[PDB]
C-alpha cells in the first residue's frame, strides 16, 4: 500500500518500443516530485496527488487505445490508496470543543439533560450549545400555519369521513396545497419587509405577522422569546448572532433559507454544524445522542443469546437510567423483559461505582486527520448525527462545497418555478419538468430525491434534506476526497470504504429513547397515527 516509484510505474506502463509521450512524462515527473515532498503538509501532499490523478486521465483521454492504459487505471487506484495512507498517518487530537444546536424555539429539558451527561463526563471539553437569538419563533410560526391548514382541510371533510378513499393520504395531499399557499404568503411578506429594512430581526417580522394574520398575542410571544433566551443562557448558550468572522455569506444565505422560509430546523442545523466545525473544530452531536458506555462495565455480563446486539446496547443504557437515575423518565421497558438474575447482574456492576466517569466513557483525545471529517454510522450507512473535524479541515470544505453545489441546482430551478406557478400543484409540475430537462446519468438520482423539497416537514416519507444538507453530502465529500473530484453526486463508494471515516464507536451511544423520534420528518405509520388524532379532535372538545 506504499505509493510506487517513478521507475516502478515505468515497469508497469512499459510498452516495448513506444515513444514516451509528453502526457506520460508529465505524470512521471509529478510522481517524482511527490516523493520529494515528504516534509510538506498533509493537505499539500493530497493536492499533489490530485494533480497526478488529473494528468493521468488526461493521458487516458488522449490515448484511449494506448497499451499503457490498463496499468495507468491501476495507478489511479494506488493514488486512492495513498490518500488513506496520508490520512491514517496524520492523526492529531481535535480541538476540545463540543457542539450542539438548538434553534427555532425554546430548548426542552430532555435535550439539556442529555447534554448535561456529556458536560459532566468531559471537563476538558468546552460545551457550546448554539442558538439563534433572532429566531425563537420559527416552530411557533410553522405550528400555526400547519394548524390552520389542518383545520381548513378538515372542514372540507365534514361529510365524507366514513369513506371511500378519503383516507390519511388524501388529507396530506390536500393539506399541503393549503400549507404551500399560506407558507408563500408569509415568505412574500418577510421578503418585502427585508427589502424595506435589512436590519429587521427575524422574530420581529414573525410576531408582526402572527399578530396581524392569525390573531396571536404580542405579549405572550415576547414572553416566550424572553423565557427561551433565559433558559439557553443558563445552559452554556452561544448566540450565533454574536459571532463575527464565521459567516460564509453563501452558507448564511442558505442557513436563512432553511430557517425562515422552509422552517426546516434540521436542515438549518445541518448547515450550521459543518460551518461551526470548520471555524471552531471539534465534535458535533445531536441533542438526542448520549455518551458511550465504559467497555469494562458490563463485560462480565454475557448477552442472552436470543437477544440482538442492538437491543442489548439499548438495554445497557436503560440499565444505567434505572439505578443511577441521571435522566428522569428514561424507558426501562426492554430492561424489564430480562430475567431477575440478569437484572441483578446489572444492579451488581452499578453498585460499587462512584463517579459518572466510571459509567460513561469520556471523550479524551480524539485523533483525526486534516484530510477528513469522522462521521457516525447507523445500519451500514453514514449518518451525520455525530461528526468530528479539526478546525479548517480539508474535508469540511468539501462538505461545504457539496452543500452549495446542490443548493445551486435546487435554487436555480426552484426559484423560477415558484415565480411561474399559481398554486402548489403547478409549481411542483414546473419544478419537476425543469429538473427533468437538465437531468442525466450522473445526477438523475439526486434530482428525484430533491423533487419533493417543498413538502419537507409536511408530508410522510419526504427525504430531500438528506441529499441537500445531510448524510448524502458527506458520502459525496468522501468520493470527492478519494476519487479526486469536486462534483461527486453519483455514489460508488461501498460501506467498507466509507468505514474509514467512522466516529469511534466506543465513544458514543446512538441508540437512545429520543433518537427513536424524528422532528423534521415522519414515516407512513406516524402519518396515519396522527391523522386519527387530528380527526378525533372534532368530536372531542370543549
Ligand atoms: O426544532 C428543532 C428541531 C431540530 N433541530 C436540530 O435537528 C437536529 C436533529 O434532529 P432529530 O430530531 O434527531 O432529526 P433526525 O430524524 O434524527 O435527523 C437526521 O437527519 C438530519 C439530516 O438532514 C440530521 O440533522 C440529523 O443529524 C439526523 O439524525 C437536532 O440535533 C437539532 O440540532 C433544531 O435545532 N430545532
Ligand atoms: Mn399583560
Ligand atoms: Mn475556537
Ligand atoms: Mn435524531
Amino acid at each position: 500500500m506504499n505509493l510506487v516509484n517513478k521507475a516502478q510505474l515505468q515497469k508497469m506502463a512499459y510498452v516495448k518500443f513506444r515513444i514516451q509521450e509528453d502526457e506520460y512524462v508529465a505524470i512521471l515527473n509529478a510522481l517524482e516530485e511527490y516523493h520529494n515532498m515528504s516534509e510538506s503538509s498533509v493537505v499539500e501532499k493530497y493536492l499533489k496527488l490530485k494533480d497526478i490523478n488529473n494528468l493521468t486521465d488526461n493521458y487516458l483521454n488522449t490515448y484511449k487505445k494506448s497499451g499503457r492504459n490498463k496499468a495507468l487505471k491501476k495507478f489511479k487506484e494506488y493514488l486512492t490508496m495513498e490518500v488513506l495512507e496520508l490520512k491514517n498517518n496524520s492523526l492529531t487530537p481535535v480541538e476540545k470543543n463540543l457542539h450542539f444546536i438548538w434553534i427555532g424555539g425554546q430548548i426542552n429539558d430532555t435535550a439539556i439533560n442529555y447534554i448535561n451527561q456529556w458536560k459532566d463526563v468531559n471537563s476538558d471539553y468546552t460545551v457550546k450549545v448554539f442558538y439563534d437569538s433572532n429566531a425563537f419563533l420559527i416552530n411557533t410560526l410553522k405550528k400555526t400555519i400547519v394548524e390552520s391548514a389542518t383545520n381548513n382541510t378538515l372542514e372540507s371533510f365534514r361529510e365524507n369521513l366514513n369513506d371511500p378513499e378519503f383516507d390519511y393520504n388524501k388529507f396530506y395531499r390536500k393539506r399541503m396545497e393549503i400549507i404551500y399557499d399560506k407558507q408563500k404568503h408569509f415568505i412574500d411578506y418577510y421578503k418585502s419587509q427585508i427589502e424595506e429594512n435589512p436590519e429587521f430581526i427575524i422574530d420581529n417580522i414573525i410576531k408582526t405577522y402572527l399578530s396581524n394574520e392569525y390573531s396571536k398575542d404580542l405579549e405572550a410571544l415576547n414572553k416566550y422569546i424572553e423565557e427561551s433566551l433565559n433558559k439557553i443562557t443558563a445552559n452554556n448558550g452561544n448566540d450565533i448572532r454574536n459571532l463575527e468572522k464565521f459567516a460564509d455569506e453563501d452558507l448564511v444565505r442558505l442557513y436563512n433559507q432553511e430557517l425562515v422560509e422552509r422552517w426546516n430546523l434540521a436542515a438549518a442545523s445541518d448547515i450550521l454544524r459543518i460551518s461551526m466545525l470548520k471555524e471552531d473544530g471539534g465534535v458535533y452531536l445531536d441533542v438526542d445522542m448520549l455518551p458511550g458506555i465504559q467497555p469494562d462495565l458490563f463485560k462480565s455480563i454475557n448477552k442472552p443469546d436470543s437477544i440482538t446486539n442492538t437491543s442489548w446496547e439499548m438495554i445497557k443504557l436503560e440499565a444505567i437510567m434505572k439505578y443511577k437515575e441521571y435522566i428522569p423518565g428514561y424507558t426501562s421497558k426492554n430492561f424489564d423483559m430480562l430475567d431477575e438474575e440478569v437484572q441483578r447482574s446489572f444492579e451488581s456492576a452499578l453498585s460499587s461505582k462512584s463517579d459518572k466517569s466510571e459509567i460513561f466513557l469520556p471523550l479524551d483525545d480524539i485523533k483525526v486527520s486534516p484530510l477528513e471529517v469522522k462521521i457516525a454510522f447507523a445500519n451500514n450507512s453514514v449518518i451525520n448525527q455525530a461528526l468530528i473535524s479539526l478546525k479548517d479541515s480539508y474535508c469540511s470544505d468539501l462538505v461545504i462545497n457539496q452543500i452549495k453545489n446542490r443548493y445551486k441546482i435546487l435554487n436555480d430551478n426552484l426559484n423560477p418555478s415558484i415565480n411561474e406557478g399559481t398554486d402548489f400543484n403547478t409549481t411542483m409540475k414546473i419544478f419537476s419538468d425543469k429538473l427533468a430537462s437538465i437531468s442525466n446519468e450522473d445526477n438523475m438520482m439526486f434530482m428525484i430525491k430533491i423533487t419533493n423539497y417543498l413538502k419537507v416537514g409536511f408530508a410522510p416519507d419526504v427525504r430531500s434534506t438528506i441529499n441537500l444538507s445531510g448524510p448524502g453530502v458527506y458520502t459525496g465529500a468522501y468520493q470527492d476526497l478519494l476519487m479526486f473530484k469536486d462534483n461527486s453526486t453519483n455514489i460508488h463508494l461501498l460501506e467498507p470504504e466509507l468505514r474509514n471515516f467512522e466516529f469511534p464507536k466506543t465513544k458514543i451511544s446512538q441508540l437512545t429513547e429520543q433518537e427513536i423520534t424524528s422532528l423534521w420528518s415522519f414515516n407512513q405509520a406516524r402519518a396515519k397515527s396522527q391523522f386519527e388524532e387530528y380527526k378525533k379532535g372534532y368530536f372531542e372538545g370543549a
